[PDB]
């Protein structure tokens, strides 16, 4: 699809730090890759109703590193978490996105920064980005991930609220 | 084992910004991958470390964390350090880019104004531009490819390649 506006409305509404849609590979069944995202976090360096520009710029920088443009020194540590997630690919069963696809239900990580590296492969990247809460759930034939620098106890109403905001955007 | 001390002596001696040894994949004939490097460029942060290996070891540690005691965070790096770090991800087919070109041709490729090089010759010309790297040189060496680059404009000088190989083997 193109999911950019849906991701933006839903992340900005719940006021979390970022969202990613992990989509199933066209070529490799049961392999998740980066589909699209929205970055809603802090920046240190500077009609777009939904503030898509910084997300489009982080994407452009990722594409140039992986072979008003941003340079690497412009990013916060939270922006680097967002950008390096674009490189990640998950086998069904693998990590929190692969886990959520296989299990067919949410994985809600509180204290994500301390999660076992075999449950959450990104726990140390989360720690450097001050990301505390990370949530993955099956949605639209892929996996929707949201994370925040805030500590939020497991609340299935947040997931319901994102799916609804997403589908009505 | 490793080339870290050899790379350090030779890059620090010629006073260039960095060196990389691209080594042929054990698994894939004619594919180059990152073997080892030495970063000799600017920084913005701050047992005897004679050759200043620590920052190179820290840039490697940060790369391994990004690809899944004084560890670096991404915000700590200069734009030249980012060139050095993202090179660790790159893989080249024989014939492909300047390292693959150097392996295939069996001789040096000396890029001046590397920031303006055609992207089919030098895949990294825009990364070079963001890192203020002007001169990039690859040549076959030890069954792989040695790459050196600098923020300076240095016209083609095969005596630089001779001095690096000699410094490298006498290190
Ligand atoms: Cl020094
Ligand atoms: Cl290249
Ligand atoms: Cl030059
Ligand atoms: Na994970």
């Amino acid at each position: 699809d193109n999911l950019k506006k849906q991701l933006a409305v839903s992340v900005r509404n719940i006021q979390w730090s970022y969202g990613i849609f992990w989509s199933v590979s066209a070529s490799q069944p049961g392999v998740l890759e980066w589909g699209d995202g929205y970055y809603n976090g802090d920046i240190k360096t500077r009609i777009d109703q939904l503030g898509l520009e910084r997300s489009e710029q982080l994407r452009e920088l990722y594409e140039s590193l992986s072979l008003a443009a941003l340079s690497p020194e412009d990013l916060t540590d939270t922006e680097w978490y967002y950008l390096v997630c674009m490189s990640f690919v998950f086998n069904i069963g693998e990590g929190i996105p692969g886990g959520a696809l296989s299990n067919g239900e949410p994985i809600w990580l509180c204290n994500a920064e301390t999660a076992d590296s075999k449950v959450f492969t990104r726990s140390l990247l989360a720690k450097s980005a001050s990301l505390q809460t990370v949530v993955c759930f099956p949605f639209l034939g892929g996996v929707l991930e949201i994370g925040t620098t805030e500590h939020i106890k497991e609340d299935m109403n947040v997931i319901q609220s994102v799916k609804t905001l997403f589908l009505e955007a």
